[PDB]
């Protein structure tokens, strides 16, 4: 296991993500040079191009195509107060259009976080633009720049126009900012090597229903754990590059957070899961497509917004209906929590009440106990959904989903049936 596991996996990830962290640091040591603003978006976008191509090859066209349409559409309408529907709307077509599979499977799938992140940053900076947060609308060199953070370009979690600008403008190299990227390196790679080494073999070493729900739990685990890995490489590179900072009293914390294991292994609700599995995407699908889909309601835009997170992650039935799922499930253990905190006066809402909340009962026995009991549900749910991220359409999900007997449905069903009747 030692040279058997552990060693391969960490060389196999370590390996290819060495360029692109190299690109990050220089790019982080370019940028405190004093350069114009000019040279500094100029020079990402050349190492955003070096880097799409050393993780794409030749197909990293796609990624082109998709930041010039942007820009065209963004400057077409530079004068129009409505600039975040038009990104919107370009980013719909683009992406539907690769769904077709007009492009290789393969190919389109192998750049799916790249794109997704290109699109992202795309639509964010529109919708900035038509709030009013961003004054003016960036020049070519300063959109381009953006979209080709080199810090944010292949994994890297979306990141605002603001933030970026941040980034641009640049922070003194400190300790601080070394043990971030460190920890964040250290995590990732420890994340890379349980999902590879512990996850998979969890159950049996660390075919009836039990035995089912512990390859379903391993699996999801796995899964899990890659997630992981991929959110702290990602917090690893926009560190490293200069970005993710909170200026806060005066007081520089490089604490960008993509995800939050700890929420979601030893999870307090499915919201918290959803929520701190990718910090950034949830703002983003909270800030720039909930709030504009509160025009058709709540539900409605829980609906759209998993409906647009489907769509980012590139649409396989398997995740389009386990975001589907996660909409109904979230809501529904959402409702049911806050309805029972309310009958029961209990801090056992899907986030940890503040000091001073109106709860009466606040850390007692049953509070504990349904805590406790929403958690391993959430857990529970967690096996369920992610018992499809084995190492995919209809035919898969339904037949998987029946190994484990639609138990999170019908449980999800019971908790909405348990809220309605209580009220
Ligand atoms: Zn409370």
């Amino acid at each position: 296991l030692l040279q058997g596991c552990l060693l391969p996996t960490a060389q196999q990830g370590l390996d290819q993500i060495w360029l692109l962290l190299a690109i990050c640091l220089a790019c982080r040591l370019l940028w405190r040079l004093g350069l114009p603003s000019y040279l500094k978006h100029a020079s990402t976008v050349a190492g955003g191009f070096f880097s799409l191509y050393h993780f794409f090859q030749l197909h990293m066209v796609w990624v082109v195509l998709l930041s010039l349409l942007c820009y065209l559409v963004l400057f077409l309408c530079r004068h129009s107060s409505h600039r975040g529907v038009f990104l919107s709307v370009t980013i719909l077509i683009y992406l539907l259009m690769g769904e077709m599979h007009m492009v290789d499977t393969v190919t389109w799938h192998k750049m799916r976080g790249a794109q997704m992140i290109v699109a992202m940053k795309a639509v964010s900076l529109g919708f900035d633009l038509d709030r009013g947060e961003v004054g003016t609308v960036p020049s070519p060199v300063e959109f381009m720049g953006y979209l080709y953070f080199v810090g944010t370009i292949v994994f890297g979690p979306w990141i605002s126009f603001h933030s970026y600008l941040q980034a641009v403008q640049g922070r003194p190299l400190s300790a601080r900012w070394l043990q971030k990227v460190a920890r964040s390196l250290a995590l990732a790679l420890l994340c890379l090597v349980l999902s590879t080494c512990v996850g998979p073999y969890l159950f049996p070493y660390f075919k009836g229903t039990m035995v089912r729900w512990l390859r379903a739990y391993e699996s999801a685990v796995s899964f899990h754990f890659s997630n992981y890995f991929v959110g702290f490489l990602s917090e690893a590179t926009a560190t490293l590059a200069g970005a993710g900072f909170t200026e806060e009293k005066d007081h520089l914390e490089w604490d960008l957070t993509v995800s939050k294991p700890l929420n979601v292994e030893l999870p307090r609700s499915m919201v918290e899961v959803v929520t701190s599995w990718n910090l950034p995407m949830s703002y983003w699908l909270n800030n720039y497509v909930f709030k504009n889909a509160l025009r058709l309601g709540t539900f409605s835009a829980v609906l759209v917004t998993y409906a647009a997170s489907a769509l980012l992650h590139g649409f396989s039935f398997h995740l389009a209906a386990v975001l589907l799922s996660l909409a109904f499930i979230t809501y529904v253990e959402h409702v049911l929590r806050k309805r029972l905190a309310r009958i029961l006066s209990a801090c056992v809402l899907s986030k940890r009440c503040p000091p001073d909340c109106s709860h009466q009962h606040r850390l007692g026995l049953g509070v504990r106990a349904l805590n406790l009991l929403f958690g391993a549900l959430a857990i529970f749910h967690l096996a369920y959904l992610g018992s499809l991220f084995d190492v995919y359409g209809m035919a898969y999900t339904v037949h998987k989903w029946s190994e484990l007997s639609w138990a999170s449905h019908w449980v999800t069903f019971g908790c909405w049936i348990f809220y309605r009747l209580i009220g």
